[PDB]
């Protein structure tokens, strides 16, 4: 049961053994398709491949190739599309995705610029009349509206197929304070936003998978995938003694490589999930609590 063991890891002082049993026992599949040649530029990080397994695939037959992996939670019934921050070149690949995939919400868990370095394209119009056309995908992408918080920013934004003139609505959630390696100020700072996102629909089953994406799109992105993931399963069962929190990040790994980089982002997984459970729980008060604690204003 989680509680009982985030306790006795913590007492222990264990968390960077725990962390690291989970990396020596994760998946290791192929990744040929990431690695060819032709697709060196697709890559952001050398060591941050999509499985071949569960890639995503571009509908095209010149390169189908994205940095982008499909999460697909079987137990949980939800799916997640994990991807890089998109490079400059493969922008209009990142709209494409979204397009072919049908996702209604993008989460962003990091900034353009970390540490005096561009870790992500600017892949969104950050103004009203000057919206960006993707000339290689054929698609036309509009800022509608946005709602700038403390720490982080909602946008409303118009996504067009040019060829087909059929338009969807696509939500962004920024997360903008959630350092590379690092973990949010407090479980209710996460919670807070995680609710935004279940609030607004974009990860409902009627819609495609919401995509998901850090720089890397694992550590910051492994870590939000797997609190949704294990509030879920505690939500069909309302029973959140089933939920193993180890084992599902194991079954995430199958998908994708790396979820969650560090042993505190693991920490902080168990923090976010043992907080959200009050509210899965029964206890709906608490959502109104994380958003004081939060302090969006
Ligand atoms: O670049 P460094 O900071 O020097 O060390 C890193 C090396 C690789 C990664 C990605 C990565 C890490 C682990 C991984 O899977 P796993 O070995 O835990 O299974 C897959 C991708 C992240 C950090
Ligand atoms: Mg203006």
């Amino acid at each position: 049961e989680m509680e009982k063991e985030f306790e006795q890891i913590d007492k222990s002082g264990s968390w960077a053994a725990i962390y690291q049993d989970i990396r020596h026992e994760a998946s290791d599949f192929p990744c040929r398709v990431a690695k060819l040649p032709k697709n060196k530029n697709r890559n952001r990080y050398r060591d941050v491949s999509p499985f071949d397994h569960s890639r995503i695939k571009l509908h095209q037959e010149d390169n189908d190739y994205i940095n982008a992996s499909l999460i697909k939670m079987e137990e949980a019934q939800r799916s997640y599309i994990l991807t890089q921050g998109p490079l400059p070149n493969t922008c209009g690949h990142f709209w494409e995705m979204v397009w072919e995939q049908k996702s209604r919400g993008v989460v962003m868990l990091n900034r353009v610029m970390e540490k005096g370095s561009l870790k992500c394209a600017q892949y969104w119009p950050q103004k009203e009349e000057k919206e960006m056309i993707f000339e290689d995908t054929n698609l036309k992408l509009t800022l509608i509206s946005e709602d700038i918080k403390s720490y982080y920013t909602v946008r409303q934004l118009e996504l067009e197929n040019l060829t087909t003139q059929e338009t969807r609505e696509i939500l962004h959630f920024h997360y903008t304070t959630w350092p590379d390696f690092g973990v949010p100020e407090s479980p209710a700072s996460f919670l807070n936003f995680l609710f935004k996102v279940r609030e607004s629909g974009s990860l409902s089953p009627e819609h495609g998978p919401v995509v998901v994406h850090s720089s890397a799109g694992i550590g910051r992105s492994g870590t939000f995938c797997l609190a949704d993931t294990c509030l879920l399963l505690m939500d069909k069962r309302k029973d959140p003694s089933s939920v193993d929190i180890k084992k599902v990040l194991l079954e995430m790994r199958k998908f994708r490589m790396g979820l969650i980089q560090t042993a505190d982002q693991l920490r902080f997984s168990y923090l976010a999930v043992i907080e959200g459970a009050k509210f899965i729980m029964g206890d709906s008060s608490v959502q109104d609590q994380w958003k004081e604690l939060s302090h969006e204003d």
